[PDB]
DNA sequence: ATGGGACTTTTTGA
DNA sequence: TTCAAAAAGTCCCA
């Protein structure tokens, strides 16, 4: 329900929309947080507004109505003019409305609290500063009533497999008053993510984003899976449109580090560099300078991308999967003729150039003609779960029987020599599959197309695939998921971009030998790390870096 | 108990 | 007819 963020970075947005205002020249004006539960930034936001107005109360008293700026109606005045608040839990708001009306400790004084859903209210005028943290809600845990209503009011930043957070973006740019500035703490999936993408083009053609700061995969929120980013956009007459990124540099530290945020920024836990708004495409690439060198020296070398020479394709998708996936060892599948088996790999089983042997099987049970003929094995093996299989979204409609696989693809694709990597990995691991393995939707398969067959080999592929280069490449644009885990989606996966030049032969020979000592039983590793060293020095030297 | 590490399903819009 | 995206991930242990 609702989310503590930690006091450190609170109390840095609300500095960063407040820290420069002029309060003698507007001393109205209107902070708002759309998603404020409890008031975590509220409060805050009271306490620095009550330090702005009294340090220059005698200047407004001057420069005012003489008999209004007094200090003792400093609260008062927050209250009545300064301080908004909106969220859909009644109780958050009531919890919200004692404490800053316990701020002071008469005549009733009237909170702007509004309880309901900030993106249906009709928002009657645009805000000063917004700060906060809104909701974050996928595509599956967001009901399809609401979806509807979210796919017809804001599909400007929400399509598909967007999320909830989007439209609070859309809301809180829309309700922003002009030279306004607003602070969010979301999700950082959106910068690089292919949901994002009409979001990120939003941003980019409606606000000035002053500042970004990318907390990868570190733990912000204490026991919660979420990767975490703070932006700071304003609405000012500028002509410059640059950006302040501060990316950090080690994932395993604790918040804590120092009093304030500044100082973890400013110090060596962080790098910091500038973005030229003007030059985003409709991706993100927000890297140094070196980096940057790094990644246009790549794309401008290669001449291919993955997708221009491979066909991409899914995983199998059962539905319910512990119905369909036994061990090999498992006794019931004795009562499975072995046409219906198929070996079957978990995305650990992927290493680099080669893939584990298989410990599990996949029945498909699409080739199963009828219920009679093979009774025995939906009576005591699929049947087990048929109440689950039956509430799959094709069964309800009657597209699939309640037996059959939920998304089964084609076997033609899977039984064939072929490229497989897991969905989500610390690093690149491309695999050479010689032995027909189905997987589920945590790995990813590709093989090349007829027409390319004679410039690329897959022992090539892997070969550079697997590199120090490649590594480094693709996770410069890359969708950073969690602490050392970044997402492998064809979305990114096919657009690396590949060459092919005078090392191709080395590179390649290179691959097979490091395939035939990691084939081997006898193994010995170490000359593998040694090859593969030489590979890269092959790679970086085709590649001129 | 918490914080950190290993590992990853099927629901869903298009 | 049938593709692929989506972590307020999920689940475990010391
Ligand atoms: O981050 C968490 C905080 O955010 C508030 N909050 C969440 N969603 C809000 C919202 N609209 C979206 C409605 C989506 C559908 C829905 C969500 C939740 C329950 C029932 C239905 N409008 C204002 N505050 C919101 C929520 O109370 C916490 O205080
Ligand atoms: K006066
Ligand atoms: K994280």
């Amino acid at each position: 329900g609702i989310y503590y963020t930690p006091k450190i970075i609170v109390d840095y947005i609300v500095k960063k929309t407040l820290k420069n205002h002029d309060i003698i020249k507007n001393p109205y004006p209107r902070i708002l947080d759309i998603s404020c539960g409890c008031g975590n930034f509220l409060l805050e936001v009271y306490d620095i507004l009550y330090d702005l107005f009294e340090e220059n109360i005698y200047e407004l008293k001057k420069k005012y109505d003489e008999n209004y700026w007094t200090v003792d109606n400093i609260h008062r005045h927050i209250l009545n003019y300064c301080i908004y608040g909106a969220d859909i839990d009644e109780k958050a708001i009531s919890i919200l409305k004692d404490s800053l009306t316990n701020k002071k400790v008469e005549s009733d004084i009237k909170i702007n609290l509004f309880c309901c859903d900030s993106l249906k209210k009709k928002w009657r005028y645009k805000f000063d500063y917004i700060v906060g943290n809104p909701p974050y809600i996928g595509h599956k845990k967001l009901e399809k009533k609401y979806k509807k209503f979210l796919l017809e009011k804001y599909s400007e930043v929400y399509k598909d497999k967007a999320d909830l957070y989007f439209c609070f973006y859309k809301k809180i740019i829309d309700i922003l008053k002009q030279g306004g500035i607003g602070s969010v703490i979301t999700p950082r999936y959106f910068l690089e993510s292919l949901s994002g993408k009409d979001l990120r083009e939003y941003i980019k053609s409606n606000v000035n984003v002053q500042e970004i700061v990318d907390f990868l995969g570190a733990n912000i929120f204490k026991n919660i899976g979420v990767s975490s980013c703070i932006l700071t956009f304003d609405k000012k007459k500028t002509k410059e449109t640059y950006i302040d990124v501060f990316k950090i540099k080690n994932e395993d530290i604790c918040i804590n580090k120092f009093e304030t945020l500044e100082e973890l920024l400013k110090s060596s836990k962080f790098e910091h560099f500038n973005i030229n708004q003007r030059l985003l495409s409709d991706e993100w690439i927000l890297v140094n300078k070196d980096d940057e060198t790094f990644y246009n020296k790549i794309q401008e070398k290669c001449k291919y991308s993955l997708e221009d020479i491979a066909i991409s394709f899914q995983g199998i998708i059962t539905g319910c999967d512990k119905a369909f996936i036994l061990s090999k060892d498992d006794v019931k599948l004795n009562l499975v003729d072995d046409k219906f088996l198929k070996c079957w790999i978990k995305s650990k089983n992927i290493n680099k150039y080669i893939v584990d042997k298989s410990e599990y099987r996949l029945i498909y049970s699409n080739d199963i003609d009828n219920e009679n003929t093979n009774k025995r094995i939906l009576d005591e093996i699929i049947g087990l779960y048929k109440t689950k299989l039956e509430n799959r979204r094709e069964c309800k409609s009657g597209i699939r029987k309640w037996y059959e696989l939920q998304w089964g693809r084609e076997k033609l694709f899977f039984e064939r020599k072929k490229i497989m990597y897991p969905y989500k990995s610390n690093e690149n691991r491309f695999a050479i599959d010689y032995d027909n393995n189905f997987s589920s939707a945590d790995v990813y398969s590709f093989f090349i197309k007829e027409e390319y067959l004679d410039k690329f080999s897959y022992e090539y592929l892997v070969g550079i695939l697997n590199s120090s280069v490649y590594d480094k490449y693709f996770k410069i644009t890359a969708k950073k998921m969690s602490k050392n885990i970044y997402d492998y989606y064809p979305n990114k996966v096919m657009k690396i971009r590949i060459f092919r030049d005078n090392n191709y032969e080395e590179i390649e020979n290179l691959s097979k030998q490091i395939i035939s000592i990691l084939l081997n039983k006898s193994i010995d590793k170490g000359k593998v790390e040694k090859l593969q060293i030489k590979m890269d020095n092959l790679i970086m030297d085709s590649l001129g870096i």
